């Protein structure tokens, strides 16, 4: 019973705001291409790039949307397809999973499940998404496929960020953290995105006083004219294309690789949980995310990892406001105080536990289904030294992940131990 | 290493053609409400004894536009409401075009042997009764290259076979007339099933052939247009189909044993996926299903001629005739003959799609996958009713389809 990480390549993330945008200056990167980049490079890192593909036992696709973003689904066998002497690989099991945002961690969970079962010996997981297609207010209409469209659409054409735009005021009506605490997040996040080469919002960074209110270039944009002012553009994560694939193996599979559970290139995983809460009912604790807590305190407790021993984390914060409800679930911190221990440097690349060091969903990119997988690779690149530039001298042998689903209606967390 | 089946309830399937058509029609939220509450009920649990279902898998294929809503994993956690306590258990949603059901079961199957879970549930469902029929096929092209296969027609989905309809007529494997004895037989078996979509219909063979007008084609590919009928198109149908699964380790808590006269075991389960950027050069063959077959049962070494009852995911009669070539119960070079040997009928060797199949039972894309596993369960234990076969088995099989044979899931159900 041992789950391993052996590699995985992450693509460049694009969108408006990233000068890597095309507008009838060419034909932008397609979902078929976005997965082409993601997996060919995921293979390449691993000791195989040719007919040595024929050993990948299980394929899992963590796509969330494409039935309208590319008007096309069934991405399982699409992973079988995009290799093209480089097309031989076919007729291997392949599924597609969905969990709104945690579509990536769920995919890894499928291979995770596939691993211990004996279904497969060496598997791959692949996250990807394409939100750069058309209208921005229309895109949120297709993101309400995470919450009750029947009960939560009669709010606005921007109904998705409203769950937090209301939690933005629900928290201001509390003494846990302030609107000003939601400011020190973006600048820090946008800064970390300035360190990452392939970051979506790589070429931007402003003063804290601007990631606060008193702004106009980065304000809200909503329609809920009472919850409208209760968000900023600094809160909305990045509408971003981009893939993020990963290869996984077994101890039994290791023998064929010519490896051993020791190699200075792999990272092991011994704790992995998951959870899902009702979406027909929203949190009575608008000042809490409960589904992530289960996925945390249950996961690592299998490995009994003391959260204060954590060295580097990655979270699926859809929003800065959601980012501040992370460390309450991820037991590395506690409750009753959020926007203080963040300025203890326990979030920064030069401190206790640097979180979202590549920029996170604010500047790294948020390809809904590729955001899930990438974190597992974000704590891999630093635990082995591949992040580059934004590589931390603070070296770990312990990591963690945190995936989000809707309004904390699905959660996936992990423990990455450098065995 | 033992996979079991312990129960599962299938809903009424509706649509145009079924007089159960409408009030405000049954919603996907309701379609899963019926499916799981009844899936629980059969099994020795309907209350707080839900809190033992370790893993939840959702085999929905479409809802992001059929109900403009996804994330059906935690939606399964939601629809219980003293009857809402169940929350905070793992739940995923899977997709594989049509084989979305078998893939879901595969996830729990995987979840079982892993030790992820001890007692799991799988649930298929779909809602294709929303709006326009020519518009619905536009949302079913999410199984094939919309970029390479949409410039054909607004009815582009049934064209893969409407072309295979002529590709096979240009061959000596089977004829257009062999694709006729299927529907009547299928529509007949659907007349035996109470909850069948197209339950209240059945015509003469001479009508499931051409020379018809009430059941003709309807396409736009004016050259491949005549090469299909309405008897071929499977049923645009709402309906859920849920199932509970367990482990030998889980069995001890149930108060059961791997013997019970209520359960069915599974010892063979495979899966496969082929490129959709490339279509079959053998338009007279489906290759992905063959792997899922000859690899699956070979784990249990089951001799296909010992098979007693099958269920297949035939999207079309034409696809139904390419089933027994993969499901090794029959062979190649002859298709529309051994079917009239009674080796498809409820009173013969291997009755297949005895409830009517995707032509009369219903085709809720994601619930069609799961239901077969329950279609060979109800007859192997005696729950089909009416259309229950005296020919009693201790061996069964499934066959799930994905796109144009781009995904396949097959099983072996042995009554242990």
């Amino acid at each position: 019973k041992r789950v391993f990480v052996v590699g995985g390549h992450i693509t460049t993330f694009v969108g408006k705001g990233s000068p890597l945008f095309i507008d009838k200056k060419k034909e932008n990167k397609t979902l078929e291409e976005l997965l082409a980049e993601s997996i060919n490079g995921a293979l390449q890192n691993t000791g195989l790039h040719d007919g040595r593909a024929a050993l990948v036992d299980k394929l899992v696709v963590g796509n969330f949307l494409g039935e309208l973003f590319s008007s096309q689904g069934h991405l399982g066998p699409a992973a079988v397809g995009s290799l093209s002497n480089s097309s031989a690989f076919l007729n291997k099991p392949a599924v597609r999973v969905e969990g709104a945002c945690a579509s990536g961690g769920l995919a890894v969970q499928s291979a995770w499940e596939a691993l211990l079962a004996g279904t497969s010996q060496i598997a791959l997981a692949v996250g990807v998404e394409v939100q750069t297609t058309v209208s921005a207010r229309v895109g949120g209409d297709y993101l309400a496929r995470a919450a009750h469209y029947k009960r939560q659409r009669q709010l606005d054409d921007f109904t998705f960020p409203c769950l937090f735009a209301r939690r933005m005021k629900a928290i201001q009506e509390a003494g846990h953290f302030t609107m000003e605490d939601a400011a020190y997040v973006a600048a820090k996040a946008y800064a970390s995105g300035n360190r990452n080469p392939l970051a979506h919002m790589h070429a931007r960074k402003v003063t804290l006083d601007f990631c606060t209110q008193a702004s106009d270039k980065n304000p809200n944009f909503l329609g809920n004219e009472i919850y409208k002012p209760f968000l900023r553009t600094t809160d909305c994560s990045q509408v971003s294309d981009g893939g993020a694939a990963v290869i996984l193996a077994s101890e039994e599979g290791l023998q064929k690789l010519g490896l051993s559970p020791n190699d200075n290139r792999l990272v092991e995983i011994k704790s992995l949980a998951s959870a899902a809460g009702n979406l027909y009912e929203d949190s009575p604790d608008l000042t809490r995310m409960t589904t992530s807590m289960v996925a945390a305190r249950t996961a690592l407790s299998m490995a009994g990892v003391k959260p204060e021993q954590l060295q580097v984390a990655e979270v699926h914060d859809a929003f800065t406001i959601a980012e501040l409800l992370m460390y309450e679930a991820l037991g590395i911190a506690e409750y009753g105080g959020a926007g203080a221990l963040i300025r203890s440097g326990a979030t920064a690349l030069d401190g206790r536990i640097p979180v979202n060091t590549g920029g996170g969903l604010l500047s790294f990119g948020h390809p809904v289904g590729a955001t899930g997988v990438k974190q597992v690779l974000e704590v891999y690149r630093q635990m082995k030294g591949q992040c580059g530039e934004y590589q931390m001298k603070n070296i770990p042998g312990i990591g963690a992940t945190l995936n989000m689903g809707g309004d904390d209606k699905t959660a996936v967390s992990m423990v990455l131990t450098n065995i």
